[PDB]
């Protein structure tokens, strides 16, 4: 579906946590992905985020071009409920 939102993963902000980790950070010139997924967490039970799922934007903040860091701050910043924007799209198409 060209037209239209890439996949935007709007997961519900609780202490608890998302159930997703995430490796890089314009530290080893890769993009920031999901390292790892929770088989029993937030984002498995809601069904979106996976391993290599690439972030594109995060709380509508541009992350895929800027270091770890910034992303942990985007987190942290939202309040009640996150933004979580990826990209499902086939490398080839």
């Amino acid at each position: 579906g060209s037209s239209g939102s890439s996949g935007v993963v709007e997961l519900p902000k609780t202490d608890e946590g998302l159930g997703f980790n995430i490796m890089g950070g314009k530290e080893q010139n890769s993009p920031i992905y999901i390292s790892r997924v929770i088989p029993g967490g937030v984002a498995d039970r809601h069904g979106g985020l996976k391993r290599g799922d690439q972030l594109l934007s995060v709380n509508g903040v541009s992350v895929e071009g800027e270091q770890h860091e910034k992303a942990v701050e985007l987190l942290k910043a939202a309040q009640g409920s996150v933004k979580l924007v990826v990209r499902s799209g086939p490398s080839s198409g």
